[PDB]
């Protein structure tokens, strides 16, 4: 049987992406067994950094107590190792004992599964012994295990009131082109078709980027961080958060983001049992290739002048709503099986489900007012970009109490629809509204790879 | 028209990750009209660093003073820009005053790329968007990419042995000649056995590429004859091996500073960007793969760490390891830390090819003037031990140490296939110091892309 003739670009497959991402991370450690002891550290209190790159099958980290993983000099041990033909039951790296002024490595260890634990063999490589240890994947926090809404902003997030009209307000646009003219009459009749009875704006439609829906996407919002920002102090990302950086380059720096120290950290992907196409989606989307191929491209284009200057608020709505706006929010979903839409189980109402893949959870999370902030905040840019190409062109105007824009050139619309208040406890309309419309997590749906 | 129904992965295609590749780098920068200038920065002495993802479609960089830039605290200017639409015709940004604490743009930038026959040319219009006609002009000269002798010197003496043609002609002819055997003649094979080039024993010869080559102790050779280069080179200058492999360039966003010294390569083995083969986007494609980041994560930290795998190693006769390591890292170390040199043809003798100028790391007639080959050497023959440790662990005893041809060797075992390693005429010569004009001569009998190119395949 031939050996290679030459080497060719080995990227991870499947199984060694997912493997790695099993892999990366902060690991709590101790050593088990008569003969387990590193020189220099305790058997217990231990942690273990690992790190493998996106496409790696390469596998680098540090093994010490936390507040040395965390310090400016070298940790005591590093793990080299490689995933090739490695699985969930072998994992092998050696160690290297950077005290000791050699790379040689010190030892062999072998590791298994049973957010991950891992049984572990280590022997001595000075010796030709009973030496374990067990590693247990330390939690990626939560959002709202970092930033706090207080007891009146969340009160309203998490009313069975808000939430069905954050749903149902997407939900009617979203559906609006696909529905039949029965579906259509029944909203009308409840007061909730998206806008202007007998001229709705569909959100989804042929027409959507000319329609004006855009206007509604933008205003909706606008009104909605208008209320929440009364209650508590909800300030915009000014800068999209930058992937996490390499265990290479900052070890300290690679360690703090998996404590999410801001709430403003990346949640891990996780793995959509039996879709794969989800799965590969969900994985893209939360990747440093999509922040430097699509995220960073809309936070350029959207501070754009000359880019702004080329839309109407209708179309800038539409592009910004149906391309970033879905993005945003799996790129920054934690792990929830999803609640199908019309089902209105008590629990679903509870302050845990903050899940921001569903317009029912998103706006509890409090990642939602950042984001929606920054959105809020690219209004401006446009305005003052038509302020150049175009002064005068763009005229402010005060709407429903919110501070926005008369209708022009660049207006389609000076009727932003809120739903009823606009253009029309009963909770129960609500969800007759969502049953007549319904008879994967919602920002999934429009899902495509490339 | 319809606008699209959804946002999808919109990864950089060849011309956009060209264009990165073009802009990537430091450049010096001045200002230039009636009305050009810039908030407590002068007009000239300037410079312009920019970055873009390996597939990255958006732009990222910063303008202010060269002591600026390497500064801690952030650089006056930022810029943030697409490539959407982008070409060497309009390459567009905006500028950030980070001194302002507002991240809204303060001047919008329209570039042209020219390419030069500095290393490209950026220049263009800067309009201040405070302003509801200014002359307000920049160009931007992209700083050279310094090359490795450029930064470590070999000294007069070696320099001597390694540019001669003696030792040039010395090292293509003991590759062309195991590298080719297989493919050759039975005419072509007695004409080398003729002049005493056969790569090994007379009738046992070690092709390094055919069919047998993982087995038949070629392997031994390549290690051996490195070995031997290596106790010569460093007899005349401390040339240490590396340690570890050099990681890939810390990105811009992480670390400026960092991001910013890589392209001065001031330690000689920074990463020389990749070029363009004209009519030839396989070479391209290939080049460009194994200089990424990628390649580093994907084979050269995987090989890092086989290498160093007692249990790997320890499976795996001292030849298996040579055949191994040569036909994989050792082909990939050449081309990755290779800089630009139309290649020279293997048969070509002329003057001007023998200048020390020609370290051209994809050519074994020119690969060992290029200092960093003497890091990787280096590197290569440092797992031989690691290799014995890995045997001496699992099979103590089944490997002996041995001295040979002056050369801390290796006695024939069950993992020694043999004790007669190849280092041309001198040990296996069996025809009817070295002659240059018989070299010459056998190169041409060999002879009837670059050397370490001809066995590229993609993925
Ligand atoms: N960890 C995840 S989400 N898995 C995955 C699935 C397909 C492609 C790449 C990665
Ligand atoms: N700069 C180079 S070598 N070009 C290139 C060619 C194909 C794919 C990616 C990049
Ligand atoms: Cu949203
Ligand atoms: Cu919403
Ligand atoms: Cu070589
Ligand atoms: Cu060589």
């Amino acid at each position: 049987p031939q050996t290679p003739d030459e080497a060719s670009l080995d990227l991870a497959a499947t199984d060694g992406i997912r493997l790695g991402d099993r892999l990366r991370g902060l690991w709590d450690l101790r050593l088990v067994g008569g003969d387990a002891e590193l020189p220099g550290l305790p058997r217990e209190g231990l942690q273990l950094v690992l790190d493998v790159a996106p496409k790696g099958r390469g596998l680098i980290g540090y093994l010490d107590t936390p507040e040395r993983l965390l310090a400016a000099e070298p940790p005591r041990f590093r793990v080299l190792g490689d995933l090739l033909g490695a699985s969930s039951a072998s994992i092998r790296w050696r160690l290297v004992d950077q005290a000791s002024g050699s790379v040689a490595p010190t030892h062999d260890c072998s590791a298994v599964f049973d957010d991950g634990t891992l049984s572990g063999r280590i022997q001595r490589l000075e010796r030709s012994e009973d030496f374990r240890f067990v590693a247990v994947k330390r939690h990626f926090p939560l959002a709202h295990e970092r930033i706090v809404l207080n007891e009146k902003l969340l009160g309203w997030l998490v009313s069975p009131q808000h939430r069905l009209f954050h749903q149902l307000w997407h939900a009617s646009r979203d559906k609006w082109h696909r529905l039949s003219e029965k579906q259509r009459n029944a909203l009308r009749g409840v007061g909730w078709q998206p806008g202007p009875l007998d001229r709705e704006r569909d959100a989804r439609g042929p027409r959507k980027d000319r329609n004006a829906s855009g206007i509604d996407f933008f205003f909706m919002h606008r009104h909605m961080l208008h209320t929440a920002r009364s209650m508590q102090d909800l300030p915009s990302w000014e800068r999209l958060p930058r992937p996490v950086v390499p265990l290479e380059y900052d070890r300290p720096g690679f360690i703090r983001y998996f404590d999410n120290p801001d709430g403003f950290s990346v949640p891990p992907a996780w793995v959509a049992v039996d879709d794969d196409e989800y799965s590969e989606w969900l994985h893209g989307l939360k990747s440093a290739e999509a922040y430097h191929a699509n995220f960073l491209v809309w936070e350029s284009q959207y501070q754009d002048p000359a880019y702004l200057a080329k839309l109407t608020l209708g179309q800038f709505g539409s592009e910004l709503e149906l391309g970033m706006h879905d993005w945003l929010h799996m790129r920054w979903a934690s792990v929830t099986t999803d609640r199908f839409p019309a089902d209105f189980a008590p629990r679903w109402f509870r302050p845990e489900n903050d899940f921001l893949g569903d317009p029912f959870s998103s706006h509890v999370n409090p990642v939602f007012w950042s984001f929606h902030g920054w959105i809020d905040d690219r209004i401006e840019d446009w305005y003052r970009a038509h302020e150049r190409f175009h002064p005068g062109e763009v005229q402010r105007r005060e709407v429903e109490g919110i501070q926005w824009f008369a209708p022009g050139r660049w207006v389609e619309v000076g009727d932003p629809w809120l739903g009823p208040a606009t253009h029309g406890l009963d909770v129960e309309t609500m969800k007759l509204a969502l049953r007549i419309i319904f008879s994967r997590p919602w920002y999934a749906r429009n899902l495509k790879l490339a």
